């Protein structure tokens, strides 16, 4: 049984972040990884996603070309070529991580950890046993897919994981789901020239976001030529000669339910949520607490109910983002090995960008959440809608919408929400301000930068 | 002699801003304008500039096309087409302004104001006389050009003004000057396919900027294929059969001065500074104070030395930016007609974007200014340099460089400086933070947005 100061299960965002910091602070650390280093962000997530989003915006700028005085240009996307480059960049990052771990003398253990029934907390991998005083569970999540028992043929669909093994551009795609992953996939696929539908259970996408964003994003998807199938659900999927055929019910409000069939579908993509990676960890051997969906229960310090065992990141099911996983992993390593006992992540005012077309930036409270929290009379919103000057000379149009949610007499800025060109690089600075408790006065007394989109957030009236 | 509450000379950025606010506050206002409404920003400045910069970045993305899996595409820019669209958009804005002034019952007086020798402060235009209790001078500036007595042939060159009358793409351009206007013009012209040189008196451009930016921008101009002619000065310009021919001295440090000739030059562009528009105002009739270059002298409230006469914007020669002109004009209208006696513009931490390739964002103090102000031991800088993920799959590379200048034990952020993709929409939020007195801790405890360029400013070590 080999011994460390710090055993980390999972070499993704949270695990690597925490292993590294602990090594810096002088711990003897090991990372267990069953697949590739870098986890979801590197391999099947934020990094390959961004490369494909960059590609997709190349597609949109191809369209605007002739408008900008350039040769009317032309057509055909080669998926193979960018797929190869994207793979090679991911592999590059895998090696960068293995090499940085090794330079820091963090041991890599290759394989699938489970906990044993030993009384000391102890894992085993290809069954050698391993233990530390401090074990971090950082095993992330995976996509959920329907069971065949609910929807016959469900396993003919792929997930976002399979999206990154796609070797050619699907001629015709149906994406199921209404969250940020579904929206992003639909936008990439349609931009590059797949005939895309997005199938959602209600009338709008991103329904947990501020209703301005929810509404505007549903519109901009339609405008970009994504077919949004509202109030619709897959009932089953069949293999045919010419691809998949998808049965849906559409059940619009105050009309009769109608069953239709989508033929000729090359890619059916389930984006209906993620489940945590805990089923195979033998958690019940130690009585580690989960909820009904198998998230690990932690306190504000990332403690499980079992002393000396911790969890960060997707596996806990709160704020499912790479930088959250990282910051929580780093804070925890400061607590354990620098004995900074008040080291913890604040989960408030965490900013998000959704990489739609155009991208969404959001931080803080929706106008709804603010009203519930402050009461209707203590909430003031300011908002705006304009066409970026980029589009002054193009036929194609997108909007920029911005919204500031303000609280109380001093008008503390408790929420910013936007979708527009450039809003992906816009948000970080404003989220700094919002974490400081900036009030609208603070915004109004910053001099504007002209001409930009961003200057509108400091000139709202 | 016709009478108003508020007479404004100049219908550009500052003038229109101040006229409008005063009307809102219930004054009877008139604007005198000799050319077109909207002034320099609308007509020969920030708006046409931005449209051409947008065009230029279309050129750069054409290059990256084949890298992103798209048909190798191809060539030929049609200047005529975007020039027409750009003109029509400017004219559109002219009409928008005339119409908003009229809706607000602000009188437009068309023609050239000068002051008279009347004892009451009084102007005349096509000589009708006009007066108010309150006169705003907002006449802006114009480009300077060399005299024929210093450089024979100087009047064969154009200025930035003439740049916007260009009907075709100059085959071969020589830009003279080293400030932001020169850099921007060189970058637009080269991107669109002019063989461009930029002629500068020393070794780097933007020498008033933080030395990281100065250095990196000089490099990125070279990399984008702008020929930077260092330590060089025009001695004269001649018309030939095949265009202009430009004589320069190059006088590099510790080498012999060498005279060379640049033949075949279609466009010589002077960008060596701006002079204020005061020569024709008959200021001396009222004893209004200027400096040796004819800027109008004001206090922190925009008062001249003559009671009831004010000046905002470029004509005062401080912070030559549209949003500064606007904010000062608006603050002043609040002082005069809302009797808010402490209404004034803070000229500190005014942010600037320079629209090079890639763009520059800067706010606050250079590492130099900070050292002079805080002493060397109380200044800490953090900086970084990376290649944006955009470029992970392209042959072409640009850098992103970022720099945070920090002061004192708490490490107040007193300076941010960057050049990179997206840095034009990045800056506004961070400048809000900087105006609040944000410290590096405030930055470090904002959660990052991944994957973006902007997240690097909150993860510096
Ligand atoms: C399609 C998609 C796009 C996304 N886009 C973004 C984005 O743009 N921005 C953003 O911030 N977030 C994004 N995310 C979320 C981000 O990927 C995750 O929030 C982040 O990776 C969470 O890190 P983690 O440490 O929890 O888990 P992970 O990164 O999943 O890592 C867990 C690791 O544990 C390994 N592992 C699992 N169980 C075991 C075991 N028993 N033994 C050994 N090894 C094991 C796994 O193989 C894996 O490498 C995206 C997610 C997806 C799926
Ligand atoms: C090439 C270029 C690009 C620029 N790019 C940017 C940028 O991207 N961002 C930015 O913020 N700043 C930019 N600027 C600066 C910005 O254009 C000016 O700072 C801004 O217009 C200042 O406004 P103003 O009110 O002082 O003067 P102006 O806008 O010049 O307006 C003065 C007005 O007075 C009129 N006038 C003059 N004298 C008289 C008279 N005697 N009687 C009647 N009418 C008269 C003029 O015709 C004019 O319309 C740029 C400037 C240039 C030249
Ligand atoms: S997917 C990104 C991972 C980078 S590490 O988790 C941060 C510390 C090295
Ligand atoms: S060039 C931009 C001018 C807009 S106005 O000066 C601001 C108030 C209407
Ligand atoms: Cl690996
Ligand atoms: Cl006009």
């Amino acid at each position: 049984v080999a011994s460390y100061d710090y055993l980390v299960i999972g070499g993704g965002s949270g695990g690597l972040a925490s292993a590294r910091r602990a090594a810096e602070l002088g711990a003897r650390a090991a990372v267990v990884e069953s697949h590739k280093l870098g986890g979801t962000c590197v391999n099947v997530g934020c990094v390959p996603k961004k490369v494909m989003w960059n590609t997709a915006v190349h597609s949109e700028f191809m369209h605007d070309h002739a408008d900008y005085g350039f040769p009317s240009c032309e057509g055909k996307f080669n998926w193979r070529v960018i797929k190869e480059k994207r793979d090679a960049y991911v592999s590059r990052l895998n090696a960068i991580y293995q090499n940085n771990l090794t330079k820091s003398h963090i041991e890599i253990i290759r394989g699938h950890a489970a906990f044993t029934s030993d009384p000391k907390p102890t894992i085993e991998v290809s069954g050698k046993k391993y233990t530390a005083p401090h074990i971090l569970i950082a095993t992330g999540g995976m996509p959920s897919t329907p069971h065949e028992s609910q929807i016959p043929g469900a396993s003919l669909g792929i997930t976002s994981d399979g999206f990154f093994q796609l070797e050619e551009l699907p001629g015709r795609s149906v994406i199921v789901g209404a969250g940020y992953i579904a929206v992003e996939m639909a936008g990439i696929l349609s931009a590059l020239g797949s005939k895309t539908s997005l199938m959602i259970r209600h009338d709008k996408v991103l329904r947990s976001f501020d209703s301005m964003i929810s509404t505007n994003c549903t519109e901009e998807l339609e405008n970009a030529g994504v077919e949004v199938l509202k109030f619709s659900q897959v009932k089953e999927v069949k293999k045919t000669l010419s691809g998949l055929e998808v049965s849906m019910v559409t059940a619009v409000p105050g009309r009769l339910p109608v069953m239709t069939m989508i033929p000729d579908v090359d890619c059916l993509l389930w984006a209906i949520g993620r489940v945590p990676n805990t089923k195979d960890l033998s958690l019940n051997k130690l009585g580690i607490q989960t909820d009904d969906k198998g998230h690990i229960i932690v306190d504000e310090f990332q403690n499980t109910n079992v002393k000396g065992i911790y969890a960060v990141g997707d596996v806990c099911g709160k704020a499912l983002l790479t930088p959250v996983a990282i910051a929580a992993g780093r804070k925890l390593a400061h607590r354990l090995f620098e004995y900074k006992e008040d080291s913890k992540l604040d989960y408030n005012n965490i900013p998000t960008v959704v990489f739609s077309h155009p991208p969404i930036g959001t931080v803080g409270l929706t106008e709804d959440e603010a009203i519930h929290k402050y009461g209707i009379e203590n909430v003031k919103t300011y908002s705006t809608s304009f066409t970026p000057m980029y589009h002054a000379v193009t036929k194609r149009k997108t909007k920029c919408v911005m919204k500031m949610v303000c609280a109380n007499k001093e008008e503390k800025v408790v929420g910013i929400h936007m979708q527009g060109l450039g809003c992906d690089e816009m948000l970080q600075g404003f989220a700094v301000a919002v974490k400081m408790g900036a009030t609208k006065a603070d915004f109004d007394n910053t001099v504007a930068i002209h001409p930009t989109s961003s200057e509108e957030l400091v000139t709202l009236r």
